[PDB]
């Protein structure tokens, strides 16, 4: 079949119902999203056998120091989030993943990210009154997947390209 991309990393705003799959090679920071109202979302990449590691991550113009911990042989991507700017990033979600991709999607009232662990990886959102303006700086190379082919997104997450 046919895959829309690679795109290079760059900043956009994604229309809805198309997935962004995201495919980093040893980029730190991954995806920074926001709308400025209610969502700011990251998804940070740590290497596997990490343990107690203090590193810097820059998100949102704000430079941070985050000490990260992967005691497996995956990948771990960490969704860290708040919902207003002076807050602190707090971790939300993980996905632990041999394959190296994630996935972001506006639909709905929604923003959609993985979680899990692959080959069994799921979906999960963050809801919004202001999705239309969500942006997504993107640091790494990206596909495009309409919704109405989920599956193949989902298939990719879990198994590889
Ligand atoms: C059950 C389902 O369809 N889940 C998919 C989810 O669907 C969202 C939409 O239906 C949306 C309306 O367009 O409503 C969302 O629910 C709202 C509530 O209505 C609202 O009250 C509350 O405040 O906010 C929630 C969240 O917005 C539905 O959740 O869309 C997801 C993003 O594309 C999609 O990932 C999810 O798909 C299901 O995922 C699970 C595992 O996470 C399983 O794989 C399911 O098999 C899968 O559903 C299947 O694929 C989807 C795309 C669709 O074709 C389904 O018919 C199909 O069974």
């Amino acid at each position: 079949g046919s895959l829309d991309g690679p795109y290079q990393s760059t900043s956009f705003k994604p229309p809805s119902d198309y997935w962004i799959l995201l495919n980093p090679t040893n980029q730190q920071v991954v995806l920074e999203g926001t709308n400025k109202t209610d969502i700011w979302v990251a998804l940070l990449l740590v290497e596997p056998n990490v343990t107690n590691q203090s590193r810097q991550y820059t998100l949102f113009g704000e430079t941070k120091q985050i000490t990260v911990e992967n005691n497996t042989n995956k990948w771990k991507f960490f969704e860290m989030f708040r919902s207003s700017v002076s807050a602190e990033f707090q971790h939300k979600r993980t996905l632990t993943s041999d394959t190296k991709l994630a996935g972001f999607l506006k639909h709905y009232n929604s923003v959609w990210t993985f979680h899990g662990e692959t080959p069994h990886a799921t979906t999960d959102y963050s809801s919004t009154s202001n999705l239309s303006e969500v942006e997504t700086t993107i640091h790494v190379e990206f596909y495009i997947i309409p919704r109405s082919q989920e599956s193949k997104c989902v298939e990719y997450i879990n198994t590889g390209l």
